[PDB]
């Protein structure tokens, strides 16, 4: 599924060129450092000569060396200069690598694109048919963008990467020929720990999106049915499941924390030590004579440079991997030559042809469905100057007959000749415009008018179109409203009704002047007076030239001289008519309060503390590292050497071993503050979801599925948010304060120079990513010029084809796409330049720190080992400061979005219910009165609907209030429960108002139950105890209750009736029975009012029997009222009071035939 060295056949010959300078330029670069190193090595080995200053003889005659001090100046300068040098060239040579490799992409970009749009704009219809839209669309957009990338950025770096490792191990096998054995032989073993370590983390984060997922789908359920679940009042009783499922995840997040922490202690331990094996071995080689310290030092430092990058390629390979597949698709399109090309020039030109249709033996069957032969062969044929009229079930299915007319599809073995020349030779494009087609509903774009017309043929003159638009119905529909001219009608703009649109495109369809015309469908459901006179228009066209008209009324076959029509492929004669049935018819977050969140100090004090001593290591590395310098460089070789190195080396992994226990400090508080504040976000957000009521849960804005997103991808953004964003600000703030610190007392002058040179380098890294980051941002808007156009062609590409304007929608896409190639070719030139500005002032602070710290050391005063120090500990710093800043869990990725999110549902009021505040009288007569309530839908108030009704309820009422939809009267009954509010209406029971009826046991005394009786995964018998859960929970009377619901019989199968749960959708019950477990359920609530809506939702027949067998029995029990949409329901309610907004009272059927039918 993917294809390689063919991605760039598409490339001309400077673009070739373009590429193979790129790769040299890279090459140069990548071979630059090992040579820097090499420098480094042999400059510090010259300085380890001329620093040692062994004798005191030379350090007292002739004023100490002050010549050995001239011959130190004079190799510094050249060293310097040999310094900027390469410098300069690496500059030239990166802006060169970058700017070409990223010129090539974009014109590779281009073709590519353009080539695309050409090729898929020209495959045969059925490749659409068979495929869908927005996908098509979507891959255009993505895998261009894709392919841009890798093959400019990816494998720019990727030669220099290499380039560089192959550089540095050539100096190691140069310079190093042991050092190399020691350092290659332990770096297997560090990664592939390092790797055992991704493993495992791995396999900890598999485990915890696993439990993650048991609880957070119960979470999905009662969510789904959420009205179901405030209706029965189950809140206090459900938060407990939601919790303890909860609950099964925090520790395991727990654990994967500590496996992360302690995986990346186990990293910085294997580093510390091992490059302390490296000196202790090199070190060991100098005390034996034949190595110097700049000899370890070039290979060390080259040989683990370059291990870096050639690690540093894998993502660059990986996108070159999804590069490789989306140019296989593409290109897959692309080359799909289809059975019609529409662009040959081939052959034949026919001309003063009359048009004598033919059809013989016509077999046809949709690609998309094969298995249907649509047309199984005919024979007819017929002569210009006579139209037929095709009547039956559809157009052969859906217009099949006028399909191969344009040769849109491809006939089986049938011949159509317009004038004795079948289609396949006759020139597609001649063929199209010598054809008029009228859609069944006319799509067009959001343009002038002037266009539309000119959509037709080649302009000769706008008035010359204008005149041929002069046709009936012109001059209102194209004049009144458009202005009469240039008006964009469309969605955009002025938007119009399709009776001009229909008017329009007959237009167009004069304006091609046909020999013959096809008409599908001229008004299929339009309004009744927009007709009469687009027929008209279809009539006076006829008059001209010969028309195939089909179209399901039957007004214009009257009118239609020839009728020859059928249906279901037999076809029937055009002789007579009559033999055919006639039908009669979001700001930021505070950063401060967040934080104060976690009100677990006593866990999150340890971390700022442990942050800071983590952060103290690296400087002391940079001491450590400048004193093993110093022990060969100013060194004390005549006494001792042995004893400081092996201490030095001793302390190398003290730290090492003190700094992987910081680490397990830092992990083992960090991440346990993270897990519990995961899970104490979460409890209360689920507990704010329940307080938020079904008016929020209604607004269309938050879904059920985003939802659940909501309460699965945002805890992490806070988990990131809490610790990340403060252990790595501590760390590299303390890192930077105490080598500043440092360097202050080993160095007066030096650091003056290095606080200079580090803030140019962080503001041009800083400018770099801004300008990158703000021309992605543009890339999206100047790229939306091609969407522009190409989702409306895409959309429209039947009635595109149809028409014979190709060519300029390419043209238009070719300059809509061209103005961002010239963006797109400045940001390569900028980008490149940028680049090769930050590492042409990396190299030339570089040479000028080192010269300007060797000036001050030949004026004796810091020594090389401060130099050094110093030097090593500031570069180090701001190198941990961006490395310590990628560590961290995406806090550059979006999150505090997720994190303010958060704070503000969770501080979401309620605005009903879940409060104290209310009045709860022990027992009810159910006197209720739903007289003169009007309120309307708050999450949609555009629909008012509940004007005006006025109902009385008392015991032993059977109220069957039905009325047509549900837009009226589903509401009526959704407001018992407070659901929605009264606010224009007042509600009185047990001359009471409602709004302080203690909405708890408000619900408590409802028997409701949805019409849909969708039902969670509790245990059956724990799902009938869930009727009357949070109240006294017990047993012996759910076996009663289901007695009483006369259900006992069917479900005494597997009558243990415990364990025989529902395991997602296993043991399922019958589609009818589950709304029978639901009154099941509402009796064992022991309500004394009961509401009902389930009416007949699937085939229950016997079973709806025996649900309103149940009702019946409910309703003579207690009170009940009834609300369904079935006549039969209401005439099996012995009650009869039906009341339909209002307008009657009581039996409605017996006063009046209307409520009856
Ligand atoms: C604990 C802290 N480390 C990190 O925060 C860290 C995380 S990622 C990384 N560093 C990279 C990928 S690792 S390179 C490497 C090099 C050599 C060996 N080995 O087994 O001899 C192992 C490894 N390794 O850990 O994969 N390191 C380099 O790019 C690199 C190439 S030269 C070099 N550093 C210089 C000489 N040393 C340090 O800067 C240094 C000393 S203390 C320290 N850093
Ligand atoms: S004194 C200026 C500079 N400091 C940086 O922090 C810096 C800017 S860009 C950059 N570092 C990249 C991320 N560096 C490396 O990838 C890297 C790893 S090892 C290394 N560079 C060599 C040993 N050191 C420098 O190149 C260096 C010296 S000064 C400096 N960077």
């Amino acid at each position: 599924a993917v294809s390689v060295l063919t991605m760039f056949r598409y490339a001309g010959w400077l673009d070739r060129l373009y590429m193979l300078v790129g790769t040299l330029a890279a090459i140069i670069h990548g071979v630059a450092l090992p040579l820097m190193m090499l420098i480094f090595g042999d400059m510090t080995d010259s300085f380890a000569s001329v620093g040692q200053v062994s004798k005191q003889s030379t350090q007292m005659s002739e004023a100490d060396k002050r010549a050995m001090f001239a011959k130190l100046e004079e190799e510094m300068t050249t060293y310097a200069y040999y310094y900027t040098g390469i410098g300069a060239g690496v500059l030239i040579v990166a802006y060169i690598q970058v700017s070409f490799w990223a010129l090539a992409a974009g014109r590779q970009i281009h073709k590519i694109r353009q080539k695309f749009f050409h090729a898929i704009m020209n495959q045969e219809i059925g490749w659409f048919d068979v495929h869908d839209v927005g996908e098509l669309n979507t891959r255009l957009t993505d895998d261009v963008s894709k392919i841009n990338e890798g093959i400019g950025d990816k494998i720019g770096m990727f030669f220099q990467a290499m380039a560089t490792f192959f550089g540095g191990f050539i100096i190691g096998f140069t310079r190093g020929w042991k050092l190399t054995l020691v350092i290659l032989a332990i770096s297997p073993v560090l990664g592939l720990s390092a790797g055992i370590w991704a493993k495992i983390l791995s396999s900890f984060t598999d485990k915890e999106l696993h439990a993650y997922a048991k609880a957070g789908a119960v979470a999905e359920e009662v969510l789904a049915a959420i009205r179901t679940v405030i209706a029965f009042g189950g809140q206090k009783k459900e938060l407990e499941r939601y919790n303890n499922n909860l609950e099964e995840a925090k520790r395991l997040g727990i654990k994967k924390a500590i496996t992360a922490n302690i995986s990346m202690g186990a990293a910085f331990l294997l580093i510390y030590a091992s490059y302390a094996l490296a000196f202790w071995y090199g070190t060991s080689l100098v005390i034996s004579k034949e190595y110097s310290i700049g000899q370890v030092l070039t290979v060390f430092f080259s040989v683990l440079i370059g291990a870096f990058s050639v690690g540093q390629a894998s993502p660059n390979i990986e996108a070159f991997a999804n590069a490789r597949g989306a140019a296989y698709e593409v290109f897959k399109i692309i080359d799909n030559k289809p059975s019609i090309d529409s662009f040959s020039k081939s052959g034949h030109k026919p001309d003063n042809i009359q048009g004598n249709l033919e059809f013989k033996n016509i077999h046809f069957s949709y690609p998309s469905r094969k298995e249907v032969q649509i047309l199984k062969g005919l024979n007819l044929k017929v002569k210009s100057g006579q139209t037929v009229a095709l009547v039956g079930n559809s157009g052969g299915g859906k217009s099949t007959t006028v399909q191969l007319m344009q040769r849109l599809y491809d006939p089986l073995d049938g011949m159509v000749s317009i004038d004795g020349q079948d289609i396949r030779t006759i020139n597609v494009r001649y063929l199209r415009e010598i054809i008029g087609v009228v859609s069944q509903e006319p799509v067009l774009f959001a343009t002038t008018i002037a266009e539309n017309i000119r959509y037709g043929r080649e302009d000769v003159t706008m008035d010359e179109i204008e005149k041929a638009v002069k046709e009936a119905n012109a001059y209102d529909f194209i004049m009144k409203l458009p202005h009469q001219f240039d008006t964009l009608v469309g969605e955009r703009g002025a938007q119009l009704s399709g009776g001009q649109k229909q008017r329009i495109a007959i237009a167009r369809a004069l304006v091609r002047n046909p020999k013959i015309l096809l008409l599908d469908e001229a008004t299929s459901a339009l309004d009744t007076e927009s007709e009469a006179v687009v027929q008209a228009a279809l009539d006076k066209a006829r008059e001209g030239r010969t028309t195939i008209v089909i179209a399901h009324r039957l007004s214009t076959v009257r009118n239609a001289d020839v009728i020859a029509g059928f249906d279901g492929g037999v076809i029937v004669e055009q002789g007579n008519h009559d033999e055919l049935m006639r039908e009669k018819g979001p700001p930021a977050s505070f950063w401060r309060i967040l934080k104060l969140n976690s009100t677990e100090w006593p866990y999150f004090v340890v971390g700022i503390f442990a942050a800071i001593i983590n952060g103290g290591l690296q400087p002391a590395f940079s001491v450590i590292f400048s004193k093993v310098v110093g022990v060969f460089t100013n060194g004390g070789p005549p006494e001792t050497q042995r004893q400081n190195s092996n201490l030095f080396s001793l302390l190398f992994l003290i730290l090492g071993i003190i700094s992987f226990i910081t680490f397990f400090l830092q992990g083992f508080t960090f991440g346990k503050a993270g897990e519990i504040l995961t899970k104490r976000l979460r409890y209360m957000v689920f507990k704010s979801m329940l307080r938020q009521d079904v008016s929020w849960f209604d607004d269309p804005k938050n879904t059920t599925g985003a939802l659940t997103t909501r309460l699965a991808n945002d805890a992490a953004q806070v988990k990131g948010a809490t610790g990340s964003r403060l252990a790595v600000i501590f760390q590299n703030i303390a890192n930077l304060g105490t080598g500043i610190i440092i360097s202050l007392i080993y160095g007066w002058q030096l650091t003056l120079l290095l606080l200079a040179i580090v803030p140019i380098i962080a503001i041009a890294g800083v400018v770099e990513m801004k300008m990158l980051s703000g021309q992605a941002l543009k890339d999206k808007k100047e790229l939306e010029g091609s969407g522009k156009i190409a989702t409306e062609a895409i959309e429209n590409f039947r009635t595109v084809v149809s028409l014979t304007r190709e060519q300029k929608f390419e043209t238009m896409y070719a300059q809509s796409l061209q103005i961002p190639y010239r963006n797109a070719m400045k940001k390569a030139h900028v980008f490149g330049i940028t680049f090769s500005f930050t590492q042409a002032m990396m190299y030339f602070s570089y040479a000028a720190a080192f010269r300007f710290g060797a000036y001050l050391v030949t004026q004796q005063l810091m020594t090389f080992e401060n130099v050094l120090l110093v030097f090593s500990a500031i570069c180090f710093g701001a190198m941990a400061v961006g490395q310590v800043s990628s560590f961290a869990p995406d806090y550059a990725k979006a999150t505090v979005s997720a994190s303010h999110i958060i704070r503000i549902i969770e501080k979401t009021p309620e605005i009903d219910s879940y409060s104290t505040q209310g009045l709860k009288p022990n027992m009810l007569e159910g006197n209720v009165q739903f007289s003169g309530v009007v309120f309307n839908y708050p999450t949609r108030p555009s629909i008012p609907v509940l004007q005006g009704l006025s109902l009385e309820v008392k015991k032993g009422q059977t109220l069957a209030l039905v009325g047509s939809s549900g837009g009226g009267k589903s509401t009526v009954v959704q407001l018992l429960e407070r659901f929605y509010d009264p606010m224009a209406g007042s509600v009185f029971l047990d001359g009471k108002e409602i709004k302080q009826l203690n909405v708890q046991w408000l619900r408590a005394q409802l028997g409701i139950v949805s019409q849909e009786p969708i039902l969670f995964d509790r245990s059956i018998a724990e799902n009938i105890a869930y009727g009357d859960n949070s109240r006294v929970v017990s047993y012996e009377e759910i076996v009663r209750a289901a007695k009483e619901a006369n259900i006992h019989q069917f479900i005494d199968s597997l009558p243990d009736k415990y364990n025989t749960r529902v395991g997602d959708k296993g043991t399922q019950l019958s589609g009818g029975q589950k709304q029978r477990i639901a009154i099941a359920r509402a009796l064992v609530r022991q309500p004394h009012i009961l509401l009902l809506d389930e009416a007949t939702s699937a085939l229950d027949t016997e079973s709806e029997k025996v649900v309103q067998e149940a009702l019946d029995k409910a309703r003579e029990g207690r009170t009940v009222i009834v609300i369904a949409h079935r006549l039969s329901t209401i005439q099996n309610a012995d009650l009869i009071v039906v009341i339909q907004n209002g307008k009657v009272k009581e039996h409605g059927t017996h006063q009046q035939l209307l409520a009856q039918k």
